[PDB]
């Protein structure tokens, strides 16, 4: 019984809508492939109850899903079953603009109208690039994109698969950009429960990441693709888990789930698990090489 | 997997709507009591898809369900599972303004906005009546009420359980109102396949129904209670619907079907208006009898003439 009980009502609508749209899709056959119109399609639902079912939902709200068929296909190509996606969103309210599902499997990012337009401009090429990868890629894995309307105000959301592990506590996080600029953790951010250490502090800390080659074979392909689409401003996200810090076990992960995880070599000083993926690709060619250059020199 | 294919877009929308509201309702807990708000409540849904899922449904439609908690309670009080109700509407398109679900269990009547308003003004007394008679009534058993919007046009629909069996063929039917006036079926009507006969057609045929004492008296007690209730609401124009099933004729027809390649027994949990004919009766028959057309000569007077007529309708 899905009472859509959430820490605030926009999350109740998120849960209701993902539930609703995924059930509707279970009544829509999967095609022999996608058509152009699938890349221009949307679904729209306006809910207007009166004295009914108001305990957790609002009485009036809207939900819009951009390109349901394309995103259902992507979900398939990334190895995610729709009912799993549905349960990760609906079984308990998402948690903390960036959210995660209760099981930390997927992350929900608030985006702008500009970003939604940008994904529409990239979508057919993104999808064919993922067809040609057989999904073996470091780009964000886009699972769904929604517009919610609560109390008159529209909110746009993109759902991705999580870079970090949904089970293993992550001990240090870095947001690398490869720039010839000055990205460093702010003193306010440096005092966070878990800091986000941008580019400079990765070399001012001295962390290396020890292991090998298939990774760069995939990354070069990715950033070539992003530059060739005039995308800039993207970051690479690195997460460090210290096994030693510490049923189930330490350093133990499922690679079918934590798709980006990577075990450290025996030669590493500490026993570690790394997680690595590209993020924030909704906005040029120089940016590619510089960026690649930086990460060219993270691995040992 | 449910395509909702139907001969008309409105039926498709009806199937979608019953599916949607029943599944929504399954996420809503079943209340201890009903509250008064529940009798003014409604659920609205407005769909505008674009290049998406338009094989069977329209891109744009609306669906409204009246007092859904109240009709869910009613369903439960008439022994009808919600899951079953949605399957009868959604597994296959309803058929032939009157429709029936494919499995012939439920009847869907297009009605008027005034009918919806009348249902609203009587619903709370109707629900109390059903509660205090435990669903034992010849009145209509109302299961849902909806408003569909297709091509900018609203259509009101009331779902009821069938007076007629979902299995046993009906070979005669009468619509009796007890009126003093000459109710008779037209040449047009009397030329249909299953013509719907009226009062004087019933009398000129000298039809009488032998049900036996026990179920006769159950029927007459039910009917006294029901039409007293109706009269206390200023409701008229309602009829008794009687369908007659000829067991022997059904045996012959079914055998003629089998040749092209129990008997007279029914389930009273399902065919709740069904009565066997007395052990010592001329033909082995099964009747189905109920009150119909409830949303609208004094009302006390209509009650009186009606009851005195239907009292003599059977032996
Ligand atoms: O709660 C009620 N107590 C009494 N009477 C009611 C109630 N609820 C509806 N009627 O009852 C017909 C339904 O029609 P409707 O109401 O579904 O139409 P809406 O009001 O949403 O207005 P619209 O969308 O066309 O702008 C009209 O006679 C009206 O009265
Ligand atoms: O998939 C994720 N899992 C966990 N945290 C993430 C994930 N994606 C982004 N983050 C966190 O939120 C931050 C915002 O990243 P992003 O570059 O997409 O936002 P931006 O447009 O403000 O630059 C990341 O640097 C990191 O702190
Ligand atoms: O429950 C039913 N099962 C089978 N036929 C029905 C049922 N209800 C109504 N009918 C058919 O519809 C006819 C008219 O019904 P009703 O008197 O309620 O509508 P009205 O407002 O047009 O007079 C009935 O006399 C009968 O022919």
């Amino acid at each position: 019984v899905k009472l859509f009980r959430a820490s605030e009502p926009i999350l109740s609508v998120l849960m209701w809508g993902v539930n609703h749209t995924i059930n509707e899709l279970s009544n829509v056959p999967v095609p022999v492939m996608l058509m152009p119109d699938d890349f221009k399609a949307y679904s729209k639902i306006k809910v207007d109850n009166h004295l009914f079912n108001k305990e957790n939902l609002p009485s009036r709200f809207k939900f819009k899903e951009y390109c349901p068929m394309v995103f259902r296909n992507l979900r398939e190509r990334f190895g995610i079953d729709d009912q799993d996606y549905q349960n990760s969103v609906t079984r308990s309210a998402p948690i903390n603009r960036f959210l995660t599902t209760y099981d930390r499997r997927f992350v929900i990012k608030t985006v702008s109208s500009e970003d939604v337009a940008e994904m529409h401009n990239i979508l057919k090429k993104y999808h064919q690039f993922i067809v040609e990868c057989h999904g073996n890629t470091l780009l964000p894995q886009f699972l769904g994109m929604y517009r919610l309307t609560v109390d008159g105000v529209e909110t746009y959301m993109v759902v991705t698969r999580n870079v970090l592990s949904h089970r293993l506590t992550v001990h240090r996080k870095y947001d690398l950009k490869g720039s010839t600029v000055a990205r460093e953790a702010s003193d306010k951010e440096k005092a966070k429960d878990l800091p986000t250490f941008k580019d400079n502090d990765f070399l001012n800390e001295g962390q290396k990441l020890h292991v090998k080659k298939n990774f760069l074979e995939k990354l070069k392909r990715d950033v070539e693709f992003l530059a060739q689409l005039k995308i800039m401003d993207y970051s690479l996200l690195v997460g460090i888990h210290d096994v030693d810090r510490a049923f189930f076990g330490p350093g133990e992960f499922d690679p079918s789930v934590d798709v980006y995880a990577m075990k450290s070599h025996e030669s590493s000083p500490k026993k570690e698990v790394y997680f690595m993926a590209i993020i924030d690709i909704l906005t040029p060619e120089q940016y590619s090489k510089r960026f690649n250059e930086f990460m060219s020199n993270i691995l040992t």
